[PDB]
């Protein structure tokens, strides 16, 4: 599968593509504003994210720091980043079908849409000014706005038994942004694709 990550802030981000235990094609690269990156994504591929990381240093050897997204201070990400990350979520070839979706579980730092390039469903989109918005409480002070399980580490937020409701603090998120997971238990916004569509991540996609 092709997706085009596309940074259309006006600030550079610096793109991540993980399924958590590996690298998507390069796994991680700077965009600047208006710049396209095309990664290939291996047919199959269950549980991959796509994020982008704000304020990097990155020195020769692409070791360094990200404010948002920090991927064990890799350029490249192996490894899923820190919150806050606003998620584009995807599995792909899963008995015929993608599934895609936007999280906000792990909060949000950059408005994101999340659409196929190809035939067959609906992009989904969080695009609120959910970082100016953000209760104060969730204010992460490297920028962005954190859910309330990475704050609060409860196993009501964090919904550890499986068992949680929605919360003042999951429904800010939800508000916001319907299309996307507010909590773990939110009622799916997945989106189903065919099986081997191809994808757009746009950063900012309407500032």
């Amino acid at each position: 599968a092709t997706f085009e990550i596309v940074n259309r802030c006006s600030y550079t981000v610096w793109a991540a593509a993980s399924k958590g235990d590996a690298a998507l094609d390069a796994g991680g690269r700077q965009l600047n504003s208006g710049e396209s990156w095309t990664i290939n994504v291996e047919p199959g591929t269950n549980g991959g994210k796509i994020w982008a990381r704000t304020d990097c240093y990155f020195d020769d050897s692409g070791s360094g720091i990200c404010k948002t997204g920090d991927c064990g201070g890799l350029l490249r990400c192996k490894r899923f980043g820190r919150p806050p990350t606003t998620l584009a979520e995807f599995s792909l070839n899963q008995y015929g079908k993608d599934y895609i979706d936007i999280s906000n579980i792990k909060g949000f730092n950059v408005p994101m849409n999340f659409s196929p390039t190809t035939r067959g469903c609906r992009g989904v989109r969080c695009a609120a000014d959910i970082v100016g918005q953000c209760p104060a409480k969730l204010k992460a002070p490297g920028g962005g706005c954190n859910d309330a399980c990475t704050v609060f580490q409860t196993s009501e937020y964090c919904c550890t038994t499986g068992k949680c409701g929605p919360t003042e603090y999951s429904r800010f998120f939800k508000r916001l942004c319907p299309d996307a997971f507010s909590y773990v238990l939110d009622k799916p916004t997945t989106v189903t694709c065919p099986g081997s569509s191809n994808y757009r991540v746009t950063f900012c996609p309407t500032a």
